């Protein structure tokens, strides 16, 4: 390959960290969220559970270290998921664990942000009844960092949805599908929690 | 670089996986989608086609090989996209190519986890008429995998769409972004296959 | 780790590109943007300040060279966003700088394609009065690129807002996510401007 | 077994690289992709989820070096895909995680050239609808890099798509088989992604 | 040509880096930035995009190794960019691919310093409103790497905007050009990505 | 993206101009300034100190040259401000150093000019005493170079204040926005300096 | 064909060189350019780009072994451009990527000399302005090895300009046609570099 | 004439061989072998002589060095014959020196082949007794490599003898024209030698 | 299909030659060329281009060798033609890039003869002034090698032009289409080129 962006990758993953927030200053790590809502592959009656092919956007900056000095080289390298530490979004309500349906790949850039879009399958809690009528359904789920406070990690959105990719000819139409951020506690903790539901409303087409 | 970075990135690239989906056991990747839309760039009329800028977050586990004990290193690295397979997302009735605005980076991780985030603007069909009023129009893309079926592939969406990063003195005002995640059949085959629909309701401000 | 992978970043990084876009032709570069909202963590009625927990799946193509031959080999590599150019989206009314919740790791695919999604909290300005009515209220931010027109960068949304992440017990209930594409003029250019309006309908629950 | 053999595999696997692309000049890994389609083993019409039969073929070259002089000797070995470098090639809308059907291992060649096909059973969505039709039904997945840009990693396809090896007597009958391939954008990134779009029109006989 | 410089670059690009970082220690790869306003070509109202036509200077080191001792010989030699690995910097907002106008040639230094300029045109969202009053417009777009986190490259500027190559008789004066650096995060990652925002006010003359 | 584009960033950038005014002959330069009042978000009666959010409008011209000819080509282009040299203008009495709502991008034209449009939140000290009285108070900030001269830098207004951004439910109402220019000397220097002093007198609603 | 020329271009072609500069000894490359301006296709008042088609006359020696010893044979063979290393020779200011008109051949000479020519349209900035008056206008393009330094490529000019191929009933009249040889240097490096700048002055007939 | 085509000559004539078989590896030179029988200009009784009027067709392939790459340029050149080595071809029982009717050119081509096809007159033993018979008459000559064994050069033909140049209205009419080849011992040498014997069958018409 | 077709192209293909000229003898290549002109699609006026709707006949042969005997088996195969090497022929004054409206596939013959036959849209300059008069206008076109000299290939015509084809309600009527073979010289080399120049009479119905 090219020799300079050889020595990128080494120098940040041999030299430049181990899991470890690197940010030592008055800093939370924000990671954007953002949900491309696929297709809603299926729905189970006699379970209650809804079945959602998503990738999600996930955004993120760490801190790395300049250190050979940057000539004009190769801005982005690919590099796996295993490699760096990634968020721990979760959903909430899953009833199984999720599947992946891509690579675990991440880009990363020099600023040090990281750009990581899994795509997945995931099964949750819903009741699909009603499905057939005019109404439709509601199904919520909330993403949200299991173990981190809103202090650790700040949850941000751009957008609403993503039905732009959604599959023209899916088994259910969407009427709506809504990523709204919001904030709540718990009991084992004081600190505030972040999490963003993803509110789809669907119906059969 | 870090020479820690380095051995990383070789391991994975060099002796890690050629395109092929390195799991075997009972698992279909889910990929998470989510959209940011970044603004509505164009509208014509006599074309009935509609431009979108959008970065598109995808996130999906891969599984990777752990071979040279991990010490306390490069836990994300960045690589180039074409190193790694990404998924088949597309739009299903883009007009034209879509075009990539950003650098193909994605950033790995440890676990197999990447993220990838192209930015893109794309073409699609849509009828504009009657922006102007009030009521303003409806317009939806469906994105999912081409050829991967509900087994193979799941889509995952956390939330609705990402109006956040929308904007401020766009052309046109968004009414409503919505990412809803649906499951359709085609002719050619007996399996679901899961799309997201991104229906965007926009109005000339 | 495998040399296989090893070749593949150091080419990329090392040999493949500085900052500047590698594509001659006739294409802008379209970055997907979706939002995974994660927690709508606080609200400041004196200040008029939100904080959303997001994170934001950003996918672009950038164009790489290929140079040894490909084998079957490491499809995706995971590297620092530092490494890689990544595009500048920015929210147009932050409050304060945002913060970045993960690391900036980034996975890039041998198509170029690269997915980065960093996590985020993010300080908006938003008036919360009214939260506790049933009616709610409402808040919108855009995001887009700052520097770049729609003929430089090109928006796209899959979606509408990505709620499924979204933290069940947050303090604030989600109405509605959505993310809708827009393009604008400002008084300093001609050219128009995408950005995608993240609008987000919540009260407390 | 052989002594000269034996020495080959060992100067290479314990001396000759870990997991780092080991190409520092002007060179992109090419991968050469190629699917054998063995059968349609399954439709899913509730779930418009298909399931393929496949083995992919996946060829690239590492750069390896000589050391001890090369005298006649053993000219490919084989050796378990875990001690090398594969590429991140994977399904953009799997269903499901891929389940792995022949051993992994690859034949590797002193050129450094390296051959892997591994067997796959892939769930992906595809819509089963009317494939009893004459007219019949049509999916189509896409498989490339997650985390490479096409700078990082190039796909080529040497032909359409491999029909000898189908199954005579299979539940579904080939109208046609073919693989193009595309580049595409994402929202994450302004580089060009690659993906190699699995077309298969089929309908029972 | 002249024989010692013949073995200067054969050395190098034959022997000394496929695309991989070289800087195995405590480096990350920093990349000088700096841009070229050669000039604001067009505005389009009905688009909002702006198109600059700006050649950017990129600098970085690249760990060479020197073999053949080094006598009194060529210093400088200068190869195709496809030679050796070149950072991902790409415009966050471009609407479109950004055009090649220069031959993709870099100078590379002993030392390892390599320059590369190359001279591009890119169609960026920005609104032109308000060109023609005396206040002007203002636009703003990115570049910084897409997938490298600031752990992995960092970006750096000597000074705010060249506006000395700023062609005379241009269709738009610039009231001022400046490049700001700064660092943010995004939902994806923890990690801070740095990017270099061009603000560029002008107006009609 | 286009190649056309390209080449012009990289002459401007590689070619073109280090920080250094570019100008040899008789000419100051002018930097035209204007701000647009976005909100004013707090007030701290114990402080003093009032908070504004406000996006400043830099438009100046620089030197730059033109090489190879110019053809029908992108006219702006988009760059990080850190690419390109920017004025010094600060706000003489912040409390706080300020922070930056925007990514730094500035568009930059053929014929040298640059706009460049920060968003910034900015402390200023100001006793908000009798906010709540008809009358309102009345508060002042004056920006301008810190180092440069009249004789160096000329600051320019093209009107008074603009209010139409101001959002519409702010915590305070706007009685009247004003820039007037002012030049002044100080001890320190012979010369006379040229500040614009913001004159804002705002009450709450 | 003849199975004497047969020899030659596979002797040339397959033993006698990979793209490597064959001239060990103290020799430059000289690169002769001459430009045959063919038409002055369109102007762009709004864009100020202006298209001219040209073909470009370029040619070198390089140096060739012979092998075989030469008989009374094939004196110059033909063969595709691909074949064999061209100069790096770009417009400095085009607008967008030049388009190529003709096939890519070049005719070879035994002595080792080449000559390559390739037809071309190529959009440059210039200010179409006042193009009716008697004055007429005047652009100025410059071509010139992007990479190459005086030292590395020499350019040298027989004249100023071919009009007698122009194009009799262009659009636009042909005032003077010059191509003057210049050295220029650049801020990246203290070498002197060589271009030749086309100043085309044309008035519409 | 073609500066590119005049390097080529130089550079196989000046730089690539003198008369020396350039090729170190594993083969034989052959050479094909082929007769055009213009005409029997006369018989001679007495001396029991036959006059032939033939042009020879001769191909060989030498190895050539490609130096300066190979772009397309001139594919065959043309040389005198004196300038690149022969075959030693001769008539085993001419009577006297053969004469020359053509100029000494060859053609030489890239690959290495050459084609050199002289014109000649030879005289050789043959008695013309009954050539007025209906009978008629024949004669029979040998050509073939006078130093070099078969193994050295390997003699071939193609066809049998090329009667279609063949005069009109010659004084003799063509029975039959056959080229055969054989391979034959001398007692100098144990080597098998190989020649064509080209056996004319003739008659007065 | 059949296998005794399978064996053919395999033979031919995988066996029988790569790009080089098989014909060793004294021949050089005729390519006959035929054009059937489709439609003249559009004319520009502001441009002076004009474009042709038109197919070539391209028919050559190639040397080919007979292995395995011939038996009676299929007699023509069909292939990309990518496999097989094509003539260089170029529309001299083509402004753009000529669009290929037909699968590049091509019939090959036992006897070696192979028939091309491209679909073509290609931009030629031509002044459409007085289009509407009776007169109607004339452009022309030449096409021909542009490497290749009349030496290496040769030009043939049957016809003058193909108008049985020609779309019925054409924009344009077609006065009189002419393909007149010509051979002129260039002043890079002494040798004559061959082309056939197409003069297309045409105006407005």
């Amino acid at each position: 390959s090219r020799r300079s962006r050889s020595e990128i990758l080494q120098d940040v993953l041999s030299r430049c960290s181990p899991l470890n927030i690197p940010i030592e200053d008055d800093q939370p790590v924000k990671v954007s969220f953002e949900y491309s809502l696929q297709k809603i592959f299926r729905a189970d009656v006699e379970n209650d559970e809804v079945d959602i092919g998503l990738w999600t956007t996930l955004v993120w900056k760490d801190r790395c270290l300049n250190w050979f000095n940057e000539f004009t080289s190769f801005k982005e390298l690919t590099v796996p998921i295993a490699e760096i530490w990634t968020p721990d979004i979760f959903i909430f309500d899953s009833v199984g664990a999720p599947e992946i349906f891509s690579d675990k790949l991440a880009r990363v850039s020099q600023d040090g942000t990281v750009t990581y879009v899994p795509q997945l399958k995931v099964r949750l809690s819903c009741p699909l009844a009603d499905l057939k009528l005019e109404t439709g359904v509601t199904c919520s789920l909330k993403s949200g960092s299991w173990t981190h406070s809103t202090q650790e990690l700040t949850l941000e959105v751009n957008a609403k949805v993503d039905l732009g990719d959604y599959a023209s000819d899916t088994r259910f139409q969407l009427l709506n599908a809504t990523q709204q951020v919001n904030r709540k506690q718990y009991p084992c903790c004081p600190e505030t929690y972040e999490d963003t539901t993803l509110s789809f409303t669907f119906r059969k087409p």
